[PDB]
């Protein structure tokens, strides 16, 4: 149907926003702590405590096929990010105060992004 198309459409359009998002935030780490997922093999422990670990490549896995359907789905995932590592790691680490920083950072952005999805519709 015509209606369906239209559907994937506006979702193309949202992957595109949200690409532009992913890479903003990113740049707010450029230690790159948060690029890639936990290795298991180096933090054996790591799923004893964080239930549901993410980090950017994950994020972008899920960007690229499409599997955003709004931007609270897309905050949730990031939220995760700084999340998992500020209850992993304690207040006087490199990783919990990156985490902190990106946050901080990250707000501004999110903040805009949805004023245009809002927007755009």
């Amino acid at each position: 149907s015509m209606e369906q198309v239209a559907m994937e459409l506006r979702l193309t359009e949202l992957t595109r926003l949200l690409r532009s998002v992913l890479d903003q935030l990113q740049d707010k780490d450029p230690a790159r702590i948060f690029a890639q997922p936990v290795s298991l093999k180096e933090v054996p422990d790591y799923l004893d405590h964080i239930k549901h670990p993410m980090d950017f490549a994950t994020m972008r896995k899920r960007l690229e096929a499409q599997g955003y359907k709004n931007l609270h789905e897309f905050e949730e995932d990031f939220d995760l990010i700084i999340d998992n590592c500020m209850k992993y790691n304690a207040r006087d680490t490199v990783f919990y105060r990156a985490a902190v920083r990106l946050r901080d950072q990250g707000g501004v952005v999110l903040r805009q992004a949805r004023r245009e999805v809002d927007s755009i519709g």
